[PDB]
């Protein structure tokens, strides 16, 4: 299981 996440502001 791959879990992640990725927010560029």
């Amino acid at each position: 299981q791959y879990n992640n996440e990725n927010n560029f502001v």
